[PDB]
């Protein structure tokens, strides 16, 4: 429905202030409180070369910490690469630049692999159908509904923003 694009992107119109609605993975533990992969998007900015800078927050013993990651563009179009708790390869799944965005990420830790998907939005929360549309996408990626954690119903470091 609406005006969602999943093919060729206009990265220029995706640079701005995003939130973090839902975060899901293949493992139950990597979506938990102290799990490194529980980060909260604040801002994204287009670089000189089209690489992406992510201003975001993580809870270090209950205290919100500022983190910045530059994800370098790779061979395949629409996908970026960044190293954090191992090697990460992620790609923009689909987005309605004015409402939501879906991200898929594989973290190539040495000898083990985990995939993760995040739903971010221009506003702290987005539509129940968009909430559903994410579950349909991460269902195809084999991530079961049981392991789709909600960020809307927890402290997402809102304050420190920024």
């Amino acid at each position: 429905e609406g005006n969602d694009v999943r093919r060729n992107f206009d990265v220029s119109k995706i640079s701005g202030y995003w939130y973090s609605v839902l975060l899901a993975s293949d493992v139950r533990e990597k979506t938990e409180e102290n799990s490194s992969m529980r980060v909260f998007v604040n801002h994204i900015e287009v670089l000189s070369n089209s690489s992406l800078l992510f201003n975001m927050h993580i809870k270090v013993d209950g205290k919100c910490t500022e983190i910045a990651l530059v994800s370098d563009k790779t061979e395949k179009d629409g996908e970026y690469s960044v190293e954090y708790d191992g090697y990460n390869v992620f790609r923009i799944v689909e987005t309605d630049y004015t409402d939501y965005i879906i991200f898929h990420l594989v973290n190539f830790k040495e000898k083990d692999s985990f995939q993760m998907m995040e739903l971010s939005a221009r506003e702290p929360d987005t539509s129940e159908e968009v909430r559903k549309r994410f579950v349909e996408y991460c269902q195809k990626h084999g991530i079961v509904k049981e392991n789709i954690f909600d960020l809307t119903e927890v402290d997402r470091c809102l304050q420190a923003r920024g």
